[PDB]
């Protein structure tokens, strides 16, 4: 148990919830894990895998990102700030990817999933890039039920950090596709209260949040610290009762402990 791990355990203790953290410091490829091999519900953090899978398809189906996809009134789910503007019209897969990632649009995510042949198509992509842990089982919005002990739509912090590193800094995607994914993550609108809140102001980052029942509050990020090689950081948090409140502050605290421990 390292000093950082002990600090994360203390944070967890005062949160009353269950915290999972995985850091990969690309300066030396070292990792810091806290419940790194335990499963957590991904919620919206799964949107990165779906968007990446579509980017991979676009490497060989060249005009795929410009392909129009019909948005019908029946497609709307619980949160669709971008898709609802286009009901009875169309959005391209690039527009759907940007909406899913940067606005966490759930209808947009469902269109990515459908393009991949269902939730299993997203899992298949994960397996293709060496992630043997990730599993997507349902569409939006039920993939956010986040029931304790339920393996559906979960992953481990270790697996997600390794995957995010491969996708954003490694070669799981072609260069142009990797750059697109990084651009989308850096333009996220929903992350200032989570991991990024715990980082020094001078650092830059891209991230994808997730939220669900059981007060499930998640974030996965690629970070560029001032004067250092980039990091990949995953912070997952989930609570004992279905109606628990969101705790983005716990993710910010975890990120601050990680930054102070570098
Ligand atoms: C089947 C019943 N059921 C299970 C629970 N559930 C969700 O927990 N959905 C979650 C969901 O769709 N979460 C999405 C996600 O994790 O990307 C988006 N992130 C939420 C956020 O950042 O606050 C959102 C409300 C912008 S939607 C949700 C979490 C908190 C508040 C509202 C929705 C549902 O939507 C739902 O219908
Ligand atoms: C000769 C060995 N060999 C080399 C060629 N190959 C593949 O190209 N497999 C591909 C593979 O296993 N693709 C996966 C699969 O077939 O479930 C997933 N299906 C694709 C789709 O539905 O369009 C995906 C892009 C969502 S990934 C692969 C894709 C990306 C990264 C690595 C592998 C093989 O699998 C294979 O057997």
């Amino acid at each position: 148990t390292s000093a950082v791990q002990q600090k994360l355990a203390a944070l967890e203790k005062s949160s009353g919830g269950r915290l999972g953290v995985a850091l990969i410091d690309t300066a030396d490829n070292t990792q810091v894990l806290y419940r790194g091999d335990e499963r957590f519900p991904m919620c919206g953090t799964s949107k990165v895998m779906a968007a990446a899978a579509v980017l991979k398809q676009s490497e060989t189906q060249k005009q795929l990102l410009n392909q129009p996809v019909e948005i019908k009134p029946a497609d709307l789910v619980n949160y669709n700030p971008i898709a609802e503007k286009h009901v009875n019209g169309t959005m391209t897969l690039a527009e759907l990817s940007a909406a899913a990632l940067q606005y966490s649009d759930n209808t947009a995510m469902n269109k990515l999933i459908a393009q991949l042949g269902g939730p299993g198509g997203v899992t298949a992509f994960a397996r293709a890039i060496g992630d043997e842990t990730f599993r997507l089982d349902r569409t939006e919005p039920t993939l956010n039920t986040a029931i304790p002990g339920d393996p559906r739509d979960t992953t481990t912090p270790r697996a997600m950090a390794q995957t995010l590193r491969q996708l954003t800094l490694g070669h799981a995607l072609g260069e142009t596709q990797r750059a697109q994914l990084v651009t989308w993550l850096k333009g996220n609108t929903t992350g200032a209260a989570s991991i990024r809140a715990g980082l020094p102001t001078s650092w830059t980052a891209g991230d994808k949040t997730g939220s669900g029942d059981y007060g499930t509050t998640n974030d996965i990020a690629v970070i560029w610290p001032q004067g250092r090689a980039p990091l990949v950081l995953v912070t997952y948090f989930t609570q004992p009762q279905q109606n628990a409140e969101s705790r983005r502050d716990v993710l910010a605290s975890a990120a601050r402990i990680i930054a102070e421990g570098l």
